[PDB]
Protein backbone atom coordinates (compact mmCIF):
# COMPACT_ATOMS: atom_id res chain seq x y z
CA UNK A 1 0.00 0.00 0.00
CA UNK A 2 2.72 2.45 0.94
CA UNK A 3 5.64 2.30 -1.88
CA UNK A 4 2.74 3.59 -4.94
CA UNK A 5 1.71 6.46 -2.67
CA UNK A 6 5.34 7.92 -1.85
CA UNK A 7 6.29 7.76 -5.82
CA UNK A 8 2.95 9.93 -6.53
CA UNK A 9 3.94 12.36 -3.57
CA UNK A 10 7.70 12.69 -4.93
CA UNK A 11 6.39 13.22 -8.67
CA UNK A 12 4.83 15.87 -6.79
CA UNK A 13 7.37 17.90 -5.07
CA UNK A 14 9.41 17.86 -8.04
CA UNK A 15 6.57 18.66 -10.76
CA UNK A 16 6.36 21.94 -8.47
CA UNK A 17 10.53 22.10 -9.07
CA UNK A 18 9.97 21.96 -12.90
CA UNK A 19 7.78 24.59 -12.77
CA UNK A 20 10.15 27.01 -11.01
CA UNK A 21 12.93 25.74 -13.58
CA UNK A 22 10.92 25.90 -16.88
CA UNK A 23 9.97 29.41 -15.28
CA UNK A 24 13.74 30.76 -15.51
CA UNK A 25 14.12 29.54 -19.13
CA UNK A 26 14.04 32.07 -21.59
CA UNK A 27 10.57 32.82 -23.29
CA UNK A 28 8.32 30.12 -21.22
CA UNK A 29 6.78 32.86 -19.48
CA UNK A 30 6.41 35.00 -22.30
CA UNK A 31 4.10 32.10 -23.65
CA UNK A 32 0.52 32.26 -22.97
CA UNK A 33 -0.49 30.56 -19.67
CA UNK A 34 -2.63 27.82 -20.58
CA UNK A 35 0.87 26.74 -22.66
CA UNK A 36 2.99 27.06 -19.92
CA UNK A 37 0.34 24.43 -17.90
CA UNK A 38 -0.10 22.46 -21.51
CA UNK A 39 3.81 21.77 -22.34
CA UNK A 40 4.52 20.32 -18.35
CA UNK A 41 1.55 18.66 -18.24
CA UNK A 42 2.32 16.52 -22.03
CA UNK A 43 6.16 16.44 -21.19
CA UNK A 44 5.83 15.52 -17.50
CA UNK A 45 6.77 11.57 -18.46
CA UNK A 46 9.38 12.10 -21.00
CA UNK A 47 11.06 14.64 -18.38
CA UNK A 48 10.90 12.62 -15.58
CA UNK A 49 11.98 9.17 -17.30
CA UNK A 50 15.32 11.68 -18.52
CA UNK A 51 15.65 13.12 -14.81
CA UNK A 52 15.16 10.08 -12.92
CA UNK A 53 17.39 8.52 -15.73
CA UNK A 54 20.26 11.51 -14.91
CA UNK A 55 20.59 11.15 -11.64
CA UNK A 56 21.15 7.27 -11.50
CA UNK A 57 24.21 8.41 -14.17
CA UNK A 58 25.00 10.90 -11.69
CA UNK A 59 24.57 9.76 -8.08
CA UNK A 60 25.24 6.06 -7.94
CA UNK A 61 26.82 5.73 -11.41
CA UNK A 62 23.62 4.22 -13.21
CA UNK A 63 22.82 1.61 -10.40
CA UNK A 64 20.00 2.30 -8.71
CA UNK A 65 6.21 -1.49 -12.55
CA UNK A 66 10.45 -3.43 -13.44
CA UNK A 67 8.84 -3.07 -17.27
CA UNK A 68 8.75 0.08 -16.85
CA UNK A 69 11.86 1.16 -14.87
CA UNK A 70 14.06 -0.84 -16.77
CA UNK A 71 13.91 1.79 -19.79
CA UNK A 72 15.18 4.23 -17.34
CA UNK A 73 18.07 2.19 -15.75
CA UNK A 74 18.82 1.52 -19.48
CA UNK A 75 19.19 4.97 -21.21
CA UNK A 76 21.03 6.08 -17.62
CA UNK A 77 23.78 3.26 -19.17
CA UNK A 78 23.68 5.24 -22.57
CA UNK A 79 24.47 8.49 -20.67
CA UNK A 80 27.76 6.72 -19.59
CA UNK A 81 28.23 5.76 -23.04
CA UNK A 82 28.20 9.54 -24.18
CA UNK A 83 29.36 10.70 -20.95
CA UNK A 84 26.75 13.28 -21.28
CA UNK A 85 27.71 16.73 -19.88
CA UNK A 86 24.98 18.82 -17.92
CA UNK A 87 24.58 21.20 -20.39
CA UNK A 88 23.24 18.40 -22.36
CA UNK A 89 20.83 17.26 -19.81
CA UNK A 90 19.44 20.75 -18.95
CA UNK A 91 19.35 21.42 -22.91
CA UNK A 92 17.97 18.28 -23.87
CA UNK A 93 15.73 18.19 -20.71
CA UNK A 94 14.24 21.73 -22.02
CA UNK A 95 13.81 20.55 -25.47
CA UNK A 96 11.51 17.19 -24.03
CA UNK A 97 9.32 19.60 -21.99
CA UNK A 98 8.63 21.77 -26.11
CA UNK A 99 8.79 17.75 -27.75
CA UNK A 100 5.13 17.04 -26.39
CA UNK A 101 2.05 19.15 -27.57
CA UNK A 102 -1.47 17.91 -28.25
CA UNK A 103 -2.43 17.03 -31.99
CA UNK A 104 -4.58 20.40 -31.84
CA UNK A 105 -1.86 22.59 -31.69
CA UNK A 106 -1.19 25.14 -28.52
CA UNK A 107 -2.66 28.53 -28.42
CA UNK A 108 0.17 30.38 -29.91
CA UNK A 109 1.46 27.47 -32.13
CA UNK A 110 3.85 30.11 -33.38
CA UNK A 111 5.42 31.29 -29.98
CA UNK A 112 6.29 27.80 -28.91
CA UNK A 113 7.41 27.16 -32.48
CA UNK A 114 9.77 29.54 -32.40
CA UNK A 115 11.10 28.66 -28.80
CA UNK A 116 11.34 24.88 -29.73
CA UNK A 117 13.41 26.01 -32.74
CA UNK A 118 15.19 28.52 -30.90
CA UNK A 119 16.58 25.45 -28.46
CA UNK A 120 17.09 22.99 -31.15
CA UNK A 121 19.71 25.74 -32.16
CA UNK A 122 21.41 26.14 -28.95
CA UNK A 123 21.83 22.03 -29.24
CA UNK A 124 23.44 22.26 -32.51
CA UNK A 125 25.64 25.33 -31.59
CA UNK A 126 26.71 23.73 -28.23
CA UNK A 127 27.81 20.50 -29.99
CA UNK A 128 29.93 22.38 -32.32
CA UNK A 129 31.73 22.46 -29.24
CA UNK A 130 31.78 19.26 -26.81
CA UNK A 131 30.98 16.74 -29.00
CA UNK A 132 33.57 13.57 -29.28
CA UNK A 133 34.92 12.59 -33.22
CA UNK A 134 33.03 14.99 -34.95
CA UNK A 135 30.12 17.76 -34.18
CA UNK A 136 26.91 16.43 -36.68
CA UNK A 137 28.25 12.58 -34.84
CA UNK A 138 27.33 14.26 -31.45
CA UNK A 139 23.79 15.83 -32.59
CA UNK A 140 23.03 12.78 -33.97
CA UNK A 141 23.21 10.96 -30.85
CA UNK A 142 21.81 13.40 -27.95
CA UNK A 143 18.48 13.54 -30.93
CA UNK A 144 17.90 10.32 -31.74
CA UNK A 145 17.92 9.76 -27.39
CA UNK A 146 15.77 11.97 -27.13
CA UNK A 147 13.63 10.46 -29.32
CA UNK A 148 14.00 6.96 -28.13
CA UNK A 149 13.04 9.24 -24.64
CA UNK A 150 9.41 8.82 -26.62
CA UNK A 151 9.35 5.86 -27.19
CA UNK A 152 10.63 4.44 -23.86
CA UNK A 153 7.23 6.30 -22.93
CA UNK A 154 5.26 5.03 -25.89
CA UNK A 155 2.59 3.32 -24.59
CA UNK A 156 2.27 4.81 -20.59
CA UNK A 157 0.74 8.13 -21.25
CA UNK A 158 -3.10 6.90 -21.36
CA UNK A 159 -1.91 4.88 -18.03
CA UNK A 160 -0.47 8.35 -16.55
CA UNK A 161 -3.80 10.15 -18.04
CA UNK A 162 -5.37 8.22 -14.63
CA UNK A 163 -3.23 9.81 -12.03
CA UNK A 164 -3.27 12.84 -14.09
CA UNK A 165 -2.48 19.28 -9.80
CA UNK A 166 -4.52 22.44 -8.06
CA UNK A 167 -0.92 22.31 -6.62
CA UNK A 168 1.49 23.58 -9.34
CA UNK A 169 -1.76 25.71 -11.20
CA UNK A 170 -0.81 27.66 -7.94
CA UNK A 171 2.73 28.05 -8.47
CA UNK A 172 2.91 28.40 -12.06
CA UNK A 173 -0.09 31.65 -12.61
CA UNK A 174 1.99 32.67 -8.92
CA UNK A 175 4.08 35.07 -10.71
CA UNK A 176 2.50 36.07 -13.65
CA UNK A 177 -1.13 37.46 -13.13
CA UNK A 178 0.19 40.99 -11.38
CA UNK A 179 -1.96 41.80 -8.08
CA UNK A 180 -4.06 50.33 -3.78
CA UNK A 181 -2.72 50.11 -7.38
CA UNK A 182 -5.86 50.05 -8.95
CA UNK A 183 -7.37 51.88 -11.74
CA UNK A 184 -11.15 52.03 -11.36
CA UNK A 185 -12.78 53.01 -14.58
CA UNK A 186 -15.33 56.03 -14.17
CA UNK A 187 -17.97 57.28 -16.98
CA UNK A 188 -17.95 60.61 -15.09
CA UNK A 189 -15.20 62.86 -14.25
CA UNK B 1 -15.56 34.64 15.77
CA UNK B 2 -17.93 32.73 14.13
CA UNK B 3 -19.56 35.83 11.81
CA UNK B 4 -16.43 36.43 10.17
CA UNK B 5 -15.88 32.87 9.26
CA UNK B 6 -19.07 32.42 7.55
CA UNK B 7 -19.30 35.55 4.95
CA UNK B 8 -15.18 34.85 3.58
CA UNK B 9 -16.53 31.24 2.67
CA UNK B 10 -19.82 32.58 1.31
CA UNK B 11 -17.45 34.77 -0.29
CA UNK B 12 -15.78 31.45 -1.89
CA UNK B 13 -19.13 29.83 -2.42
CA UNK B 14 -19.75 33.12 -4.80
CA UNK B 15 -16.35 33.55 -6.01
CA UNK B 16 -16.68 29.84 -7.82
CA UNK B 17 -20.01 30.75 -9.37
CA UNK B 18 -18.99 34.26 -11.09
CA UNK B 19 -16.10 32.53 -12.76
CA UNK B 20 -18.77 29.97 -14.27
CA UNK B 21 -20.88 32.68 -15.12
CA UNK B 22 -18.13 35.59 -16.98
CA UNK B 23 -16.97 32.22 -18.92
CA UNK B 24 -20.37 32.57 -20.78
CA UNK B 25 -19.81 36.17 -21.08
CA UNK B 26 -19.18 36.93 -24.69
CA UNK B 27 -15.22 37.09 -25.23
CA UNK B 28 -14.38 36.64 -21.96
CA UNK B 29 -12.72 33.08 -22.01
CA UNK B 30 -11.21 34.54 -25.85
CA UNK B 31 -9.22 37.05 -23.28
CA UNK B 32 -5.83 36.18 -21.69
CA UNK B 33 -5.95 33.76 -19.23
CA UNK B 34 -3.94 36.10 -16.67
CA UNK B 35 -6.70 38.74 -17.48
CA UNK B 36 -9.85 36.97 -16.78
CA UNK B 37 -7.96 36.65 -13.42
CA UNK B 38 -7.20 40.04 -13.03
CA UNK B 39 -10.32 41.10 -14.41
CA UNK B 40 -12.54 38.88 -11.71
CA UNK B 41 -10.07 40.22 -9.00
CA UNK B 42 -9.67 43.83 -9.36
CA UNK B 43 -13.26 43.85 -10.00
CA UNK B 44 -14.83 41.30 -6.94
CA UNK B 45 -15.89 44.27 -4.21
CA UNK B 46 -17.65 46.41 -6.91
CA UNK B 47 -18.83 43.19 -8.00
CA UNK B 48 -20.18 41.74 -4.80
CA UNK B 49 -21.79 45.03 -3.49
CA UNK B 50 -24.12 45.21 -6.84
CA UNK B 51 -24.49 41.13 -6.30
CA UNK B 52 -25.90 42.00 -2.27
CA UNK B 53 -27.55 45.18 -2.93
CA UNK B 54 -29.37 43.12 -5.94
CA UNK B 55 -30.68 40.37 -3.44
CA UNK B 56 -31.85 43.04 -0.89
CA UNK B 57 -34.06 44.50 -3.79
CA UNK B 58 -35.18 41.19 -5.34
CA UNK B 59 -35.46 38.72 -2.61
CA UNK B 60 -36.69 41.05 0.89
CA UNK B 61 -38.21 44.31 -1.66
CA UNK B 62 -34.87 46.54 0.16
CA UNK B 63 -35.09 44.98 3.65
CA UNK B 64 -32.25 42.86 4.78
CA UNK B 65 -28.99 42.36 2.89
CA UNK B 66 -30.25 38.70 1.73
CA UNK B 67 -26.88 37.49 2.00
CA UNK B 68 -27.86 33.76 1.23
CA UNK B 69 -31.48 31.64 1.79
CA UNK B 70 -29.04 30.05 4.38
CA UNK B 71 -28.72 33.39 5.93
CA UNK B 72 -31.50 35.83 5.62
CA UNK B 73 -19.29 46.34 9.39
CA UNK B 74 -22.33 48.83 9.46
CA UNK B 75 -20.15 51.86 8.07
CA UNK B 76 -19.80 49.32 4.68
CA UNK B 77 -23.16 47.58 4.48
CA UNK B 78 -24.91 51.11 4.94
CA UNK B 79 -23.79 51.56 1.16
CA UNK B 80 -25.42 48.17 -0.47
CA UNK B 81 -28.47 48.69 1.56
CA UNK B 82 -28.62 52.68 -0.13
CA UNK B 83 -27.87 51.29 -3.38
CA UNK B 84 -30.78 48.55 -3.27
CA UNK B 85 -33.59 51.38 -2.19
CA UNK B 86 -31.92 53.49 -5.48
CA UNK B 87 -32.59 49.85 -7.46
CA UNK B 88 -36.28 50.21 -6.75
CA UNK B 89 -36.38 53.88 -7.47
CA UNK B 90 -34.81 52.97 -10.80
CA UNK B 91 -37.51 49.56 -11.09
CA UNK B 92 -33.96 48.19 -12.27
CA UNK B 93 -34.27 45.49 -15.09
CA UNK B 94 -32.58 41.85 -14.54
CA UNK B 95 -31.11 42.76 -18.46
CA UNK B 96 -29.71 45.72 -16.23
CA UNK B 97 -28.11 43.76 -13.60
CA UNK B 98 -26.58 41.29 -15.36
CA UNK B 99 -25.06 44.14 -18.07
CA UNK B 100 -24.28 46.64 -15.64
CA UNK B 101 -22.56 43.73 -13.56
CA UNK B 102 -20.48 42.88 -16.83
CA UNK B 103 -19.59 46.15 -17.20
CA UNK B 104 -18.06 46.35 -13.41
CA UNK B 105 -16.25 43.22 -13.86
CA UNK B 106 -14.86 45.51 -16.70
CA UNK B 107 -14.55 48.40 -14.92
CA UNK B 108 -12.13 47.28 -11.99
CA UNK B 109 -8.04 47.36 -13.98
CA UNK B 110 -4.34 47.41 -12.84
CA UNK B 111 -2.87 50.96 -13.42
CA UNK B 112 -0.26 49.43 -15.66
CA UNK B 113 -3.03 47.71 -18.33
CA UNK B 114 -3.72 44.22 -19.23
CA UNK B 115 -1.45 41.80 -21.08
CA UNK B 116 -4.07 42.57 -23.99
CA UNK B 117 -5.62 46.29 -23.49
CA UNK B 118 -6.31 46.00 -26.90
CA UNK B 119 -8.91 43.39 -26.48
CA UNK B 120 -9.98 44.38 -23.23
CA UNK B 121 -10.77 47.78 -24.33
CA UNK B 122 -13.22 46.04 -27.58
CA UNK B 123 -14.81 43.97 -24.71
CA UNK B 124 -15.71 46.99 -22.41
CA UNK B 125 -17.20 48.67 -25.66
CA UNK B 126 -18.63 45.76 -26.76
CA UNK B 127 -20.85 45.74 -23.41
CA UNK B 128 -21.14 49.94 -23.02
CA UNK B 129 -22.71 49.75 -26.27
CA UNK B 130 -25.13 46.90 -25.51
CA UNK B 131 -26.06 48.85 -22.44
CA UNK B 132 -26.84 52.22 -24.62
CA UNK B 133 -28.96 49.86 -26.79
CA UNK B 134 -30.59 48.04 -24.08
CA UNK B 135 -31.73 51.28 -22.96
CA UNK B 136 -32.99 52.54 -26.36
CA UNK B 137 -35.90 50.17 -25.47
CA UNK B 138 -36.33 49.99 -21.73
CA UNK B 139 -35.85 53.90 -20.32
CA UNK B 140 -38.86 55.95 -18.69
CA UNK B 141 -39.57 58.46 -19.74
CA UNK B 142 -36.43 59.40 -22.56
CA UNK B 143 -33.47 56.77 -23.13
CA UNK B 144 -30.69 59.45 -22.99
CA UNK B 145 -32.03 60.47 -19.22
CA UNK B 146 -31.79 55.94 -18.19
CA UNK B 147 -28.52 55.62 -19.27
CA UNK B 148 -27.39 58.75 -17.33
CA UNK B 149 -28.92 57.10 -14.03
CA UNK B 150 -26.93 53.40 -14.80
CA UNK B 151 -23.86 54.88 -15.77
CA UNK B 152 -23.54 57.21 -12.55
CA UNK B 153 -24.89 53.97 -10.33
CA UNK B 154 -21.87 52.10 -11.91
CA UNK B 155 -19.79 55.02 -10.47
CA UNK B 156 -21.09 54.97 -7.20
CA UNK B 157 -20.41 51.78 -6.85
CA UNK B 158 -16.79 52.09 -7.30
CA UNK B 159 -16.92 55.37 -4.53
CA UNK B 160 -18.89 52.80 -2.25
CA UNK B 161 -16.05 50.54 -2.07
CA UNK B 162 -13.40 53.53 -2.83
CA UNK B 163 -11.34 52.75 0.39
CA UNK B 164 -11.66 49.25 1.14
CA UNK B 165 -9.78 47.60 -1.50
CA UNK B 166 -6.51 47.47 0.27
CA UNK B 167 -8.27 46.62 3.48
CA UNK B 168 -9.44 43.34 0.82
CA UNK B 169 -5.75 43.10 -0.55
CA UNK B 170 -3.95 42.62 2.89
CA UNK B 171 -8.01 31.56 -4.32
CA UNK B 172 -6.06 28.45 -5.29
CA UNK B 173 -9.72 27.30 -5.12
CA UNK B 174 -11.22 29.67 -8.65
CA UNK B 175 -7.70 29.51 -10.55
CA UNK B 176 -8.82 25.68 -10.60
CA UNK B 177 -12.22 26.37 -11.86
CA UNK B 178 -11.14 29.72 -14.44
CA UNK B 179 -8.30 27.56 -16.14
CA UNK B 180 -10.49 24.48 -15.92
CA UNK B 181 -12.28 23.86 -19.12
CA UNK B 182 -9.49 26.28 -21.08
CA UNK B 183 -6.11 24.15 -21.24
CA UNK B 184 -7.50 21.44 -23.09
CA UNK B 185 -5.57 18.03 -21.86
CA UNK B 186 -4.02 9.36 -26.28
CA UNK B 187 -4.48 12.89 -28.19
CA UNK B 188 -0.42 13.64 -27.56
CA UNK B 189 1.82 14.56 -30.62
CA UNK B 190 5.20 13.56 -30.04
CA UNK B 191 8.03 15.54 -31.84
CA UNK B 192 10.72 13.22 -33.61
CA UNK B 193 14.36 14.52 -35.26
CA UNK B 194 14.18 11.41 -37.14
CA UNK B 195 11.57 9.70 -39.12
C1 LIG C 1 8.67 9.12 -9.08
C2 LIG C 1 7.82 9.74 -10.15
C3 LIG C 1 8.07 10.97 -10.78
C4 LIG C 1 9.20 11.88 -10.56
O1 LIG C 1 9.83 11.88 -9.51
N1 LIG C 1 9.49 12.70 -11.61
C5 LIG C 1 10.49 13.69 -11.72
C6 LIG C 1 10.42 14.62 -12.76
C7 LIG C 1 11.40 15.58 -12.90
C8 LIG C 1 12.46 15.61 -12.01
S1 LIG C 1 13.71 16.86 -12.15
C9 LIG C 1 13.59 17.49 -13.78
O2 LIG C 1 14.99 16.25 -12.03
O3 LIG C 1 13.35 17.92 -11.24
C10 LIG C 1 12.54 14.70 -10.97
C11 LIG C 1 11.56 13.74 -10.83
C12 LIG C 1 7.05 11.17 -11.70
N2 LIG C 1 6.20 10.11 -11.65
C13 LIG C 1 5.00 10.00 -12.49
C14 LIG C 1 3.80 10.55 -11.74
O4 LIG C 1 2.69 10.76 -12.59
C15 LIG C 1 6.64 9.22 -10.68
C16 LIG C 1 5.96 7.95 -10.43
C17 LIG C 1 4.77 7.91 -9.71
C18 LIG C 1 4.11 6.71 -9.50
C19 LIG C 1 4.63 5.54 -10.01
C20 LIG C 1 5.81 5.56 -10.74
C21 LIG C 1 6.48 6.76 -10.97
C22 LIG C 1 7.75 6.77 -11.77
F1 LIG C 1 7.75 7.71 -12.70
F2 LIG C 1 8.84 6.99 -11.02
F3 LIG C 1 8.00 5.65 -12.43
C1 LIG D 1 -20.34 38.01 1.81
C2 LIG D 1 -19.18 38.44 0.97
C3 LIG D 1 -19.07 38.33 -0.43
C4 LIG D 1 -20.06 37.76 -1.34
O1 LIG D 1 -20.87 36.92 -0.96
N1 LIG D 1 -19.96 38.24 -2.61
C5 LIG D 1 -20.73 37.90 -3.75
C6 LIG D 1 -20.27 38.22 -5.02
C7 LIG D 1 -21.02 37.89 -6.13
C8 LIG D 1 -22.26 37.28 -5.98
S1 LIG D 1 -23.23 36.81 -7.38
C9 LIG D 1 -22.68 37.84 -8.69
O2 LIG D 1 -24.61 37.16 -7.21
O3 LIG D 1 -22.88 35.43 -7.62
C10 LIG D 1 -22.72 36.95 -4.71
C11 LIG D 1 -21.97 37.27 -3.60
C12 LIG D 1 -17.85 38.87 -0.81
N2 LIG D 1 -17.20 39.31 0.30
C13 LIG D 1 -15.87 39.92 0.29
C14 LIG D 1 -14.82 38.87 0.54
O4 LIG D 1 -13.52 39.35 0.24
C15 LIG D 1 -18.00 39.03 1.42
C16 LIG D 1 -17.59 39.44 2.77
C17 LIG D 1 -16.63 38.72 3.47
C18 LIG D 1 -16.21 39.12 4.72
C19 LIG D 1 -16.75 40.26 5.27
C20 LIG D 1 -17.70 41.00 4.58
C21 LIG D 1 -18.13 40.61 3.32
C22 LIG D 1 -19.15 41.43 2.58
F1 LIG D 1 -18.80 41.70 1.32
F2 LIG D 1 -20.34 40.83 2.49
F3 LIG D 1 -19.37 42.62 3.11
Amino acid sequence: ENLLSTLNRLAGKQMIQVVKWAKVLPGFKNLPLEDQITLIQYSWMSLSSFALSWRSYKHTNSQFMYELCQGMHQISLQFVRLQLTFEEYTIMKVLLLLSTIPKDGLKSQAAFEEMRTNYIKELRKMVTKSPNGQSWQRFYQLTKLLDSMHDLVSDLLEFCFYTFPAMLVEIISDQLPKVGNAKPLYFHR
